[PDB]
């Protein structure tokens, strides 16, 4: 169990950025610029700096190039210069490794902490930033799937309510999550800027990156990526969707880019800045709870995930997860799943929904 | 093979509406009416005829009680009176049983006449109807999943290019088909109005019916039924998609109703009026030909069809289909399919894409 | 009055392109190709050939250079070669003047006929043309208000009922129209492909061409063109809606290019194939007729059109319309229209809707 | 000049919810109810109140029956019980009218506080709410033209700076205006939760609410709204719009219910949660600073607005704003307004855009 410190906690505002080690950098641009059309804020050999439509920040993703694709660091923006002083106490009473650059660690950040967390994730705080042009009404620019904002990551770790209790210390509140009868808990959806998620933990082994995710205006907008990626012959890209999620009600789409990182276009889910937002908790067994419609999650959305490195730039090691697999508990030979409760019509076992 | 008669064929203008026959009258009015928003033109207890928004002929579908479900008839609708009775000489000469009503044999329609054609199909041509009022702008009614107009029939036979001739005869042209390169046919569309088509060939024993098929406006309106039969907890009764087909690009939904008879909500294909109109052939191997996305099709969508009764009211004998299956040549244990031609690379082997 | 020839009439399809002078190129290129998102089938230095997302014939649209803007040619497509010699048997027992070439009067149109019809336009009826690629499934080219068919011409003549009985004896079919209680008639649509209509008649004066017509898939297209227009600061051209059409049903939107022809962007209006399909007649009083949401006629779209030109170039002499003007009448000093017959809320005397 | 208190401010998470004066609660009622589709959280003979589909909390609209149709309170919810009582303290050392309820002042409301704000508003604060079912995934409810959340308030004030001042020291943020080359102020948006704002003040007589907003998911649903008004024939309750926002950046709609009160539909503005958030502001000239397709304002939109109630039940005094009015300097007799700045080609003297 993580202890919680006396230290105030910082006051983040919402994820910001992530920086994502790429082995390729002129083929993942043509990914992310030419396929996905996300706008350059700046490029040089060694990195890409992209932004979303409606961003003003300097940037929601750097590309880096290097020899083993990973996550370098998932960035949080916090709410003034002194936050990032209160997170760099804040995790050395933790016992974390720390580093901190006082003129940042890629261009367009300013002041700037990064820590392995308890969970072995690279986290940045930040407020410095640079501020680009708002493209937020340059429609001579906007693409029929065009990507509006940066919405939350995933992160893959073995105990989730151990996680939990350290991210609600650090003030992100649970607004969905999934457990069993038998007291399991398989994921946790956390927020800290009024939508469903800046962040969430989804069991399994790690630290790993499950996913980046951004989102468009309209679910049309989330068509358009899957025929443009049908176009261009590169549907085995897709790994699954499009759906309405059950959990957090939004319509999804993943998809993964040159080096397998997973990207989730989502769009379309609702408010939770109240502080006594209502939690909702799934069973493991419903069906419905990834997707709403009942369609089979692709095994690989559960056992692939993306590297994560540590401040030395090495990959961190991967712990298992002990508890029940939430693949196993509902497609796997000994595990089932249900559409309505209770009723064995429309219940599968041993076996994934719709045939497979 | 099937003769092409010295009697001139038929003008046909459009599928107009098919007569399923259901052995639950409430349950399946739940699933048309309730679930589906279809409009009641005319119901007793043992029929409801049902209408889309923009119809302005009696019905688009009509639901009879029976013991046995299944097809009963699908019909066309011809440009004159007078066609009527080139229809009843064309399938005599054809030597198939034909019955004919001066006054229809269901409510709502005029002098018609049905037949049990060479593929076994219970066909009807009429061109007599009652007019109802054309819902197109009553909008106070439209609900969210609206559909709009009947589209298409699909049929399952046995030998397409046996089929595809005849129909060709009878004055349905090709728009788009399905082989591979050891000749062998798995499907086929046809068109008279102007759409794709108004029916379809599928591959496989039959004859059955394979589905019917209603039309929506845009894409979120068939975002929506999937959205509202997961509320209404009965997503078990999607069976595919939704998803952008290749063959005809159209946006597609595949449901079941009550007694499995299957419905397609579609929409956005495009024009095919011209005489030249360009058909396009696909190989069965070219994963992005039924899912342009590459979405595996479930195996019951191949397997799985309506029966359909001939003019005295019995179950026709199925025939089976001698050729390759499409399904055993594509995810069968020793079928495969691609996303690039050539290109081992997100290709799939004796096995489904996606991971099942 | 216009008799009824005895020459079989030619079977015409659809409306397939239209010819205008433009007095620049460059500039009308950046419109059409850059903002709009035409697809050019060819160019060079006298003209630019564009065709829509969805089309296979070599071209919807030719811009040729000219001193005058004005239309040159608006072309219906024949079923059959046979058809181009009917059309021009059937012009000359009308007495009309015309003109074939059987290598074509612009590039990718083989035999053609054009004649100075009864009513003072330059229509041209073929068969040929040279097909090129159909775009319709190249998602990795569609933009965010992509133009994916063209629909209908909409011409100005001060007589309709006399217009409307020529081009029935043509073999188009009225679907709507707009009267007053006194037999006037303001407009009437025709079709021949089974939409609304493929030309309509204004009533004006003319021969004039009010506008050409473009479809989109869904409605957000049609608000993406205006959102762009805004981000390129020319939202001045951009004369009347986006709104809801009663006549039609349809989503519209009608901007001007750098002559001023006027573009109408269209869709989702209803199908209308089949024979007996039931004639839509609106009141002219009535405020829902031509923006189903009561917005004002802008009353520049009633008295802005652009000219015509007669086979040796010259601009085609304008004839008064002698009728009441439906500008007039409804919005002028002495019009009037209502929300509701009879009810004096919502009516408005001597002044647009809206408080204009 | 208001004194910035010595207190500490409340902290206001968002507008909750607005209570209303409707003199004829059946007629209300339809609009709402059956028009609007808002869902039922409680009703009697006296009163209806309605929450939209996401919402959690009892109410986001209270209607109540009465003799003189205007506001009654605009609602913002507090983060916790304690802010209700520093709200308490703060107007009190303004020296304003407070009442407080420890049981509320409607149902499904507790402890909270309703005062007479410096610009005669009369504004409640309120952390207790009875949490109701939050339909957010009830599909088979949703309709084509569903409302998801209430967005913000928007008052019609004498003085724009003024009241700027009082609501950016309660911690309101600024997001836009409008101003003119000589520094008087027309209008300014601000916001507690991270959207472009809770609340507005455009410069008129006042006090007075301008209107209440409420989003919808995408900009179809608001289309439909439109639709659906003019099959109920009522399009002349359509004020203003649909159309794209410049201020905002969101699509909009103006509709007035039965007593006149102005409701606004509106969707996909944008995230301004940072504190850095960068400010816009617009020229008044500037045409396409409230349309941003150029379409005219109506002058109702600029002169009529509902009146507020003090707490004792009486109609607030109307001072007159004294400052340039923003209709006369762009539509009216010696008005101007400008597509491109400094170009005459799309500019317009003493009248509206597009010829009015
Ligand atoms: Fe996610
Ligand atoms: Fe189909
Ligand atoms: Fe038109
Ligand atoms: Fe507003």
């Amino acid at each position: 169990e993580i202890p919680k410190p006396v230290a105030p906690a910082p006051d983040i505002l919402r994820c910001a950025y992530a920086e994502l080690v790429v082995t390729d950098l002129a083929k993942s641009r043509n990914f992310y610029v030419d396929v996905l059309g996300l706008h350059v804020s700046y490029e040089d050999e060694n990195q890409i700096y992209l932004r979303s439509f409606e961003e003003f920040i300097h940037h929601n993703l750097v590309l880096t190039k290097g020899p083993v694709a990973a996550l370098k660091a998932m960035a949080f923006r916090v709410r003034t210069p002194e936050d990032v002083d209160k997170a760099e106490a804040y995790y050395q009473e933790l016992g974390c490794r720390t580093e901190r650059r006082k003129d940042g660690f890629v261009k367009g950040i300013g002041d700037a902490l990064r820590v392995e967390d308890p969970l072995g994730f690279p986290y940045e705080f930040f407020f410095e930033t640079t501020h680009v042009e708002r493209l937020h009404m340059r429609y001579d620019l906007y693409s029929a799937g065009e990507l509006v904002r940066l919405d939350h990551f995933n992160q893959v770790t073995p105990d989730v309510p151990r996680g939990r209790k350290y991210l609600e210390d650090l003030g992100f509140r649970v607004t969905e999550d999934i457990q069993d009868d038998e007291g399991t808990t398989y994921a946790a959806w956390m927020h800290r800027k009024g939508t469903v998620h800046d962040t969430a933990l989804t069991g399994g082994n790690g630290p790993r990156l499950h996913h980046v995710a951004f989102s468009t205006h309209e679910k049309h907008n989330i068509i358009q990526i899957c025929d443009k990626m049908g176009a261009l012959r590169i549907s085995d890209r897709i790994e699954r969707g499009p759906g309405r999620h059950g959990v957090s009600n939004a319509f999804y789409l993943y998809i993964l880019d040159p080096d397998n990182h997973r990207i989730e276009i989502y769009t379309q889910d609702y408010y939770t800045g109240d502080p006594d937002n209502p939690t909702i908790t799934w069973n493991v067994h419903d069906n419905q709870r990834r997707d709403w419609w009942g369609n089979p999650v692709v095994p690989s959305w559960y056992t692939e995930a993306s590297k994560v490195l540590d401040l030395d730039g090495n990959v961190q090691e991967i712990i298992e997860r002990t508890d029940d697999s939430e693949l196993e508990v509902t497609i796997g030979a000994d595990g089932f799943s249900f559409t309505r409760a209770g009723d064995e019509d429309g219940s599968y076992h041993g076996q994934a929904s719709k045939g497979f």
